[PDB]
């Protein structure tokens, strides 16, 4: 489990997030999309989109891009307690969206990515130590619930 200390690092730069959510959403949307195109074949909504210019273009994607992030931070402010907001969230991708963990893990790397092209001040090495076991505690306990379901 992460320790008070690694929450503090990653709730302290996720506020900086918080400031820009939209802005935040579509860098990290689509250095997922351009990283791994197979992640981009998900999404019906998105599949027209043929170059960067066009996905900083979409509205629909920025709109994605919010819903995303907001999900994820009520998820992280929940620290070492988000079950009940986990749940919903690892029934649709594993039933509904077909999401499998690797790609889940895929746009963790995007995040990280991104916090450190926005924020380095706040996203120095400890920091980014502790977003990623954040993130990996995030997708550990999505894939219990995947294996629990049978996904
Ligand atoms: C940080 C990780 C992620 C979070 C917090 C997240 C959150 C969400 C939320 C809140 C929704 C809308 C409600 C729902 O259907 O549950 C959603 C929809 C969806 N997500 Fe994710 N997601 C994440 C990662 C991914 C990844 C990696 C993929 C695909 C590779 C993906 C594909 C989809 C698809 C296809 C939908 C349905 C879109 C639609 O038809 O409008 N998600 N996601």
């Amino acid at each position: 489990v992460l320790s008070e200390g690694e929450w503090q690092l990653v709730l302290h730069v996720w506020a900086k997030v918080e400031a820009d959510v939209a802005g935040h959403g579509q860098d990290i949307l689509i250095r997922l999309f351009k990283s791994h195109p197979e992640t981009l074949e998900k999404f019906d909504r998105f599949k027209h989109l043929k170059t960067e210019a066009e996905m900083k273009a979409s509205e629909d994607l920025k709109k994605h891009g919010v819903t995303v992030l907001t999900a994820l931070g009520a998820i992280l402010k929940k620290k070492g307690h988000h079950e009940a907001e986990l749940k919903p969230l690892a029934q649709s991708h594993a039933t509904k969206h077909k999401i499998p963990i690797k790609y889940l893990e895929f746009i963790s790397e995007a995040i990280i990515h991104v916090l450190h092209s926005r924020h380095p001040g706040d996203f120095g090495a400890d920091a980014q130590g502790a977003m990623n076991k954040a993130l990996e505690l995030f997708r550990k306990d999505i894939a219990a619930k995947y294996k629990e379901l049978g996904y």
